[PDB]
């Protein structure tokens, strides 16, 4: 695997350009976007597509996201598209978010997991969006993590997982939110799939009729305290049976100093707890504990995600009061 250094803010052309070679080859490319990291192909090339599959270990059904750096692409991918739709995809993109709309002939099975629809999204970042400039066609991407992994953040989170896996990893730094573009498909009347950094409220202004087995990464056992009245109670009752990481902000530190922390960021600023977010359930499983508590947030803007995310990492182990802990534990 070829690691490019690249700014993420003011890429190098040329560098861009040795990545995009590697897609119009059919190869693999994994790259940083405003959300998380992206492993990549040639969104018209089914075998090419097939490889990041092979690269995650993917289940075959699971869709990809095809991303586009203009709307002329848009329509080679997608049909149909209702006049609002466009209207209001002029004025949101690049951005976080990513429409569900129904395919053209040219998208391969691959791509859309047989389905008769296609998700697209223009990211807003510079490589990102270098990147499918310079390869002249639009690029299919999941999270570019292995299979049983948190979704990737920063290079080393890829590098980890995919070096020897894919032809090519652009080290772009950190990504700017920390968690997966907000998914809303319009092909009904719409519907919110997943909650991201484009919030419900600034959604609900643009469209408002909208509609609100799998293990989730980390592999230790994760508790999601959504009362914060009773978090310290919670901990007080776990730290003394079992070897405890709590995942908290800055600002409950001291309250819980003497127990192994993993800070999230701060409470005043919900955009830095969704940018480590990820990396945080990566550091849980690094450390030797029975298993990791988690405090609720606000579900306000970013916090929607944060928590919608916080809930599937914990297998939804969620307490809302403190007898609910006999539910996840002895
Ligand atoms: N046609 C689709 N309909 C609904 N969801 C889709 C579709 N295509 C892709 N997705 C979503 O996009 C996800 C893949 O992108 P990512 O979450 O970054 O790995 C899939 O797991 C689905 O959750
Ligand atoms: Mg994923």
């Amino acid at each position: 695997t070829q690691i490019i250094k690249i700014d993420p803010l003011n890429p190098e052309i040329d560098k861009i350009k040795i990545a995009a070679d590697v897609i119009r080859n059919g190869g693999t490319v994994a790259f940083p976007t405003e959300t998380v990291y992206g492993l990549g192909a040639n969104a018209f090339d089914g075998n090419a597509c097939l490889k990041i599959f092979q690269a995650k270990n993917r289940p075959v059904d699971n869709p990809l996201i095809v991303h586009i750096a203009d709307f002329n692409q848009l329509f080679e991918v997608a049909k149909d598209i209702p006049d609002k739709v466009l209207e209001i995809a002029q004025i949101v993109w690049p951005g976080p978010l990513t429409f569900v709309l129904k395919k053209t002939e040219r998208v391969p099975k691959e791509v859309t997991a047989g389905l008769d629809t296609v998700a697209v999204r223009m990211p807003a970042h510079p490589i990102a969006l270098q990147l499918i400039r310079e390869s002249g066609v639009p690029i299919a991407a999941p999270s570019a993590n292995l299979a049983t992994r948190p979704s990737p953040t920063k290079a080393e989170d890829v590098i980890v997982d995919l070096n020897g896996r894919v032809d090519v990893i652009i080290d772009g730094g950190h990504t700017f939110f920390g968690v997966e573009s907000t998914i809303i498909n319009v092909t009904v009347e719409p519907v919110l799939l997943r909650p991201g950094p484009f919030t419900i409220e600034e959604l609900k202004k643009l469209f408002g009729e909208i509609v609100i087995y799998k293990h989730y990464a980390p592999n230790t056992r994760l508790l999601l305290v959504e009362n914060r009245n009773i978090f310290k109670d919670v901990v007080s009752l776990l730290s003394k049976k079992y070897k405890v990481a709590l995942l908290i902000p800055k600002e409950l530190s001291k309250e819980f100093e003497g127990l192994q922390q993993i800070i999230l960021g701060s409470d005043e600023n919900l955009y830095e707890v969704a940018r480590n977010l990820f990396d945080s359930f990566r550091e849980l499983d690094k450390l030797n504990v029975d298993l990791g508590i988690m405090i609720g947030f606000p579900e306000r803007g970013i916090g929607f995600a944060i928590m919608n995310r916080a809930r599937k990492a914990s297998g939804f182990s969620i307490i809302k009061a403190i007898s609910d802990v006999y539910k996840y534990v002895n």
